[PDB]
């Protein structure tokens, strides 16, 4: 949910309705659906670049994959 995203440092680089370093969560929800959850979860975990730009999202080797999936399913409901 939102409190979890913020507890895991996500909202330093992402906001619901505007762009910061990474895409807005509303743009992420517009690009993907619940079909894509497994793919997004790997991206947050392993990090990486190129889908939205050249600046990489760092890996998250110490955030539980269960928590990441929670944040990701919530991101996707922001329409
Ligand atoms: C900067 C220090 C970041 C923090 C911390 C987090 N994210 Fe991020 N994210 C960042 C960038 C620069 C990008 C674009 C990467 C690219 O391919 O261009 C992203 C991307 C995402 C995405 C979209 C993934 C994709 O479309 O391939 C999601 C769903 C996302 N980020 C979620 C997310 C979560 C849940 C974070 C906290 C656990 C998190 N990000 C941190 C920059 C940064």
């Amino acid at each position: 949910d939102e409190a979890l995203a913020k507890a895991k440092g996500c909202m330093a680089c992402h906001a619901i309705d505007k762009k910061l370093v990474g895409p807005s969560y509303k743009d992420v929800a517009k690009k993907y659906t619940e079909a894509d959850v497994p793919k997004l979860v790997e991206k947050v975990k392993k990090g990486g670049a190129g889908v939205w730009g050249p600046v990489p999202m760092p890996p998250h080797p110490q955030v539980a994959e269960a928590d990441i999936e929670k944040i990701v399913r919530w991101v996707l409901t922001l329409k």
